[PDB]
C-alpha cells in the first residue's frame, strides 16, 4: 500500500468519508420527520459509497493500467464507480430541495449519468488526442447541469420557504464552485496533459470530495429547510 | 477509423443522433408545461446516449474481439450499454403517454432488461450453440413485451384522450415492426449465423436505430398528446 | 458443462427458477388490482433474473478465475450479478407492505446495493486477507438492514391491517434467517476459508436462492395482504 506516494490522501480521504458517514448515520437517528428522512437517507449515503471507494484505492483493487503515450498510466477506476452513484444523489439533494419536477430530475440525473461515463471512456480511452474528445463531450454535459442548477432551479427557489430559498443558494454556489473544479483537474493531471504528477492530483480530489460531500452535507443537515412545515 | 468497412455508417449514426439531440434539445427551450417536460426530458436523452455510444464505436473503443468458430469476431458490446438505458426511457415514453400502473411499469423495464442483458451475453458468450441459447430467452422477454404493448396498454388508452389514443397506436406500431427486426438482423447477422457481412449490418441497425430514436421522437414531441388539457 | 462436480446444483437451481417463474407468470394472469399488480410484477422479475443467472453459471459463463493463495480459485461472479437485483426487489417486497415511507425505501436499497457491491469486491480481491475486510463491511450493511427490518418496519406493520401485519411479519422471519446464512456460507466456502468445497457450497446457495425467492413469493401472492381492501 505505501508503495505508492499518494497512499496518504487515499488514507485520509477513507477515513474522512467514514467518519462523516458515522457522523451523519448518528445525527440522524433521531429524526421522525418523513421529508428529513428523505434528506438524512440521501445524504448519509454519499460519503458511504465514497467511503468503500476510497478504501478500494487504498487497498489497490480500484486502480488499473492504461497504456497511452507509449507509456503504462496508472488510471484509478474507482472514483467513477463512485461518482457515477453520488453525484446523481447530491443533485436529488438540491432538487428535492426546491420540490423540482419529474421531467427536470430526470434531465439532470440522465446528463449526470452520461457527464460520469464519457469521463469514465475517456479515462480508459488508449488514443491520447482522443481522450479529449471524451472531456469535452463530458464537459458540456456539466454545463447543462450548471445551467440547470441556475435557470431552472434558482428561481424556483424564491416561490419556496425562505429557509428553503437560502440554504438551496449556498449549496448551489458551493456546488457549481466545487464540481467546476473536477474537470480542470483531470485535464492538467495524470488522466490528460500530466503537468500535475498523481500524487498532487489525488491529493486535489481528495479535498474536493471530502468538501462537496461532507462539507455539503454538514450545510444541509444542520438547515431547517429539511423539515416539513410543521407546528 | 476508416480501417473498418463499417465505419461509415457509424460516422452517420454518431451525425444523425447528434442532431437530431440538438433539435430535441433547442425545441424543448419554450416548455413549461411539466407533462410535457417529462417527455422532452425522455425523448432527448435517448439520442444523447445513443450518440454517446455510437461515437465510441467510432473511434473504436466500443468493439472487442470474442472467439467462437475457430475465429476472432469483431463484436460490438456499446449497442448493449446504449440499449440498456434507451429501450427503458423509449418504454418510458410509452407508458407515460397511457398512465400505466407502476406495477406494469415494472415489469416492463424489468422484461427490457432481462432482454438487453441476456442479448449482452449471447454477443460475447465463446460457446457458439450456446449463443442461440440466450438469442431465444432474449426474444421471449422482447415478445412479452409486445404482449403487454398491445394487450395491457392498447385497451388503456382508448379509455384516455383521443389525441393521446391516437398518438400512442402510432407509436406502438411504429416499435413493434422496428424493435421486431433487431433480433433477426443479429440472428443472420455477425452475432448469429454470419450470413450478413459486418458492414451491412451496421447499416441496418443503423437504420432501425436513427428511426426507433429520433424517428419515434419527431412524432411523439410533434403531439398535442404530451401537453396536460389546460385551457 | 458436467467437468464440474457442482453442475447438478446449478442444473436444479435453473430449473426450480424457471418453474418458479412460470408459475408465478401464469398465477398474475388473472389479477387487475393495482396493487397486487405490483406485487406480481416484483416478485416475478425475481426468479426470473435468477433463472437467467444461474444459467449462465450452468453453462460456464458466469466464472471467472481468481488467484490468491497461491491458487486459481473458481468464482462465480454471476451470483452478484443476480443479487444485486434481487435483493432489492425482494426488500421493496417488503417495503411496500407496510407502506414505507420514501427515506426508508432508499436507505434500505442503498445499504444493500453496499452489501452486494462490496461483497463482490471481496469475491474478486486478490490479496486473501483483504477479502475478510470486505466481508466485515459488506455484513456491517447486512446488519443495518436487519435491523431497519425489525425496528424500522414491524411497528409500523402493526399500525396496518392485520393482514399485511401478519403476513410481513412472516416475511420478515423468514427474509431476517435466510439472509444472515449467505456471509456465513460465504465466509467457510470457497470466496472465505475454504473449509466447505465448492460443490457443497454450491448446493447450499441453491438451498438458500430458492427458499428466499420462491419460497418466499408463494408466501407473498398467496397472502390477500397484497389487494387493495375493497369490496
Ligand atoms: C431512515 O432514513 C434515515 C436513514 O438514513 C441513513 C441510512 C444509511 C444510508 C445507511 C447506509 C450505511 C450502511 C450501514 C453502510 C455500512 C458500511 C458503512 C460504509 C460504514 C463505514 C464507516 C465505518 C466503517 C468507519
Ligand atoms: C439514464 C442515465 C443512466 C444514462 C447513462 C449515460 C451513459 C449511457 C453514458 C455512457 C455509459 C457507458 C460509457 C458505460 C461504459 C462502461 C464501460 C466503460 C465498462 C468498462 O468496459 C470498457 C472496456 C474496457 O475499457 O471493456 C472491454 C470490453 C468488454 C467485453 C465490455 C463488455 C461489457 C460492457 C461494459 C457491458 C455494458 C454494460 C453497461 C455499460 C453498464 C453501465 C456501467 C456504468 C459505467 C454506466
Ligand atoms: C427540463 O426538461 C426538459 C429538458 O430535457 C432535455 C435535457 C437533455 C436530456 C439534456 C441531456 C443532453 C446533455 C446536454 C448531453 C451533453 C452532450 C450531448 C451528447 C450533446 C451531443 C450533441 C452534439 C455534440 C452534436
Ligand atoms: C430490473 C432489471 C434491471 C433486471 C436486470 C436483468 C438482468 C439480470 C439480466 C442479466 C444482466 C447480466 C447478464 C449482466 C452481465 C454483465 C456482464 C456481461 C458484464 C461483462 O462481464 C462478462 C465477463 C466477460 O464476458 O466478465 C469477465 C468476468 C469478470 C470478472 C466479471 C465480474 C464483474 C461482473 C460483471 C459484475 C456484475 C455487475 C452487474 C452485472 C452489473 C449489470 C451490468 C448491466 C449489463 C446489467
Ligand atoms: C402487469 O403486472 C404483472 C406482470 O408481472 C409479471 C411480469 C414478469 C416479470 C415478466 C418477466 C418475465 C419475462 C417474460 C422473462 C422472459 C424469459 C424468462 C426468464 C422465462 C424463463 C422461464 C422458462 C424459460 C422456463
Ligand atoms: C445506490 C446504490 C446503488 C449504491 C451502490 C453501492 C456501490 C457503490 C457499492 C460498490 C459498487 C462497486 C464496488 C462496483 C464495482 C464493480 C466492479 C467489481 C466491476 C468489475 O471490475 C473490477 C476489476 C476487476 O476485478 O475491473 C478491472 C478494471 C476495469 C478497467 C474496470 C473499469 C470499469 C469499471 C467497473 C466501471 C465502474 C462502473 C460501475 C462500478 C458500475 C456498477 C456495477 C455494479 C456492480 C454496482
Ligand atoms: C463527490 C464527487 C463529486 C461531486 C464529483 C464530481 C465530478 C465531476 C463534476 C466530474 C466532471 C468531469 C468532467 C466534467 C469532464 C472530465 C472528467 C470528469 C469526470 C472529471
Ligand atoms: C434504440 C435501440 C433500440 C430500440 C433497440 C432495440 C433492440 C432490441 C429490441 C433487441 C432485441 C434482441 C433480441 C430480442 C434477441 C437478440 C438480441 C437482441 C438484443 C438484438
Ligand atoms: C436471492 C438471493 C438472496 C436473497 C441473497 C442474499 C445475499 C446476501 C444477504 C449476501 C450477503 C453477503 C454478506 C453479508 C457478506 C459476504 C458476502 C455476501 C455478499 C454473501
Ligand atoms: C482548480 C485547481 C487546479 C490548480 C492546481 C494547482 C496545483 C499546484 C501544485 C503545483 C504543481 C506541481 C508541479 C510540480 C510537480
Ligand atoms: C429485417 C431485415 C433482415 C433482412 C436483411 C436483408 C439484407 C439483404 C442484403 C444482402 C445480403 C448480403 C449477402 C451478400 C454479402
Ligand atoms: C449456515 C450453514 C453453514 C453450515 C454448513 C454445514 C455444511 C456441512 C457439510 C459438511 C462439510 C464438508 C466438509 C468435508 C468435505
Ligand atoms: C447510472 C446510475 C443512475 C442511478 C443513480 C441513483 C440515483 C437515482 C436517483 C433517482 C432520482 C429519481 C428520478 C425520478
Ligand atoms: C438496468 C438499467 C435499468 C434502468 C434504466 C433507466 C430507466 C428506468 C425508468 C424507470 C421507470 C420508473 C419505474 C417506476
Ligand atoms: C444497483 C441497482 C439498484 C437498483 C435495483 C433495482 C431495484 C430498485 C427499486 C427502487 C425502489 C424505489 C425507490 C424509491
Ligand atoms: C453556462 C451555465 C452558467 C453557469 C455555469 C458556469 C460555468 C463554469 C465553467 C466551469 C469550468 C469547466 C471547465
Ligand atoms: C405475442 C404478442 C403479439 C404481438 C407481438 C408480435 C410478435 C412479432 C414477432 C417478432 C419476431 C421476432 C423474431
Ligand atoms: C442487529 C439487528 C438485530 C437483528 C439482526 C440479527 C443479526 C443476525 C446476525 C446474522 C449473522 C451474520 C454473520
Ligand atoms: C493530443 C491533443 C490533441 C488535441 C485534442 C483536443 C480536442 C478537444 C476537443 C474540444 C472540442
Ligand atoms: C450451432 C447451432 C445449434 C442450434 C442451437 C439452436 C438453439 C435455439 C434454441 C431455441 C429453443
Ligand atoms: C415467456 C413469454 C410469455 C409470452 C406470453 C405472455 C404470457 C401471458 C402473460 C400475461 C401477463
Ligand atoms: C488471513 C486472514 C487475516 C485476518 C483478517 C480478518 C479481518 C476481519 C476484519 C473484521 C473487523
Ligand atoms: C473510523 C476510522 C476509519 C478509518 C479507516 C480507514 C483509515 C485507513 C487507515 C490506514
Ligand atoms: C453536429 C454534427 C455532429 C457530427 C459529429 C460526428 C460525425 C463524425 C464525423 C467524422
Ligand atoms: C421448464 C424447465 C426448465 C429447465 C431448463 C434448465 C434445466 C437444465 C437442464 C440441463
Ligand atoms: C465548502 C466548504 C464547506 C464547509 C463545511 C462547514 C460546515 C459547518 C456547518
Ligand atoms: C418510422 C419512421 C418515422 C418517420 C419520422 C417522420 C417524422 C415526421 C413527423
Ligand atoms: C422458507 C420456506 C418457505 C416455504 C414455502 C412454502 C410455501 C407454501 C405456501
Ligand atoms: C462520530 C460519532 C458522532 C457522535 C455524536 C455526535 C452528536 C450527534
Ligand atoms: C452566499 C453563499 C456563498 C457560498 C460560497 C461558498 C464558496 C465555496
Ligand atoms: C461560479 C464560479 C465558478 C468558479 C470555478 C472555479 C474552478 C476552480
Ligand atoms: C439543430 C438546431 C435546430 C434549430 C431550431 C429548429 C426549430 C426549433
Ligand atoms: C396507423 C399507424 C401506422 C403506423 C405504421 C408505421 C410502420 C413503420
Ligand atoms: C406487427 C408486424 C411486425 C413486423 C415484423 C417485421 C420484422 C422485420
Ligand atoms: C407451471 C404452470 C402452472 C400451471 C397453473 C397453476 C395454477 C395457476
Ligand atoms: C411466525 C413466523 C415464523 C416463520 C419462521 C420461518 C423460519 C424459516
Ligand atoms: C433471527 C435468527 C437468525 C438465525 C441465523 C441463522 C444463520 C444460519
Amino acid at each position: 500500500i505505501t508503495g505508492r506516494p499518494e497512499w496518504i490522501w487515499l488514507a485520509l480521504g477513507t477515513a474522512l468519508m467514514g467518519l462523516g458517514t458515522l457522523y451523519f448515520l448518528v445525527k440522524g437517528m433521531g429524526v421522525s420527520d418523513p421529508d428529513a428522512k428523505k434528506f438524512y437517507a440521501i445524504t448519509t449515503l454519499v460519503p458511504a459509497i465514497a467511503f468503500t471507494m476510497y478504501l478500494s484505492m487504498l487497498l489497490g483493487y480500484g486502480l488499473t493500467m492504461v497504456p497511452f503515450g507509449g507509456e503504462q498510466n496508472p488510471i484509478y477506476w474507482a472514483r467513477y464507480a463512485d461518482w457515477l452513484f453520488t453525484t446523481p444523489l447530491l443533485l436529488l439533494d438540491l432538487a428535492l430541495l426546491v420540490d423540482a419536477d419529474q421531467g427536470t430530475i430526470l434531465a439532470l440525473v440522465g446528463a449526470d449519468g452520461i457527464m460520469i461515463g464519457t469521463g469514465l471512456v475517456g479515462a480508459l480511452t488508449k488514443v491520447y488526442s482522443y481522450r479529449f474528445v471524451w472531456w469535452a463531450i463530458s464537459t458540456a454535459a456539466m454545463l447543462y447541469i450548471l445551467y440547470v442548477l441556475f435557470f431552472g432551479f434558482t428561481s424556483k427557489a424564491e416561490s419556496m420557504r425562505p429557509e428553503v430559498a437560502s440554504t438551496f443558494k449556498v449549496l448551489r454556489n458551493v456546488t457549481v464552485v466545487l464540481w467546476s473544479a473536477y474537470p480542470v483537474v483531470w485535464l492538467i493531471g495524470s488522466e490528460g496533459a500530466g503537468i500535475v504528477p498523481l500524487n498532487i492530483e489525488t491529493l486535489l480530489f481528495m479535498v474536493l470530495d471530502v468538501s462537496a460531500k461532507v462539507g455539503f452535507g454538514l450545510i444541509l443537515l444542520r438547515s431547517r429547510a429539511i423539515f416539513g412545515e410543521a407546528e
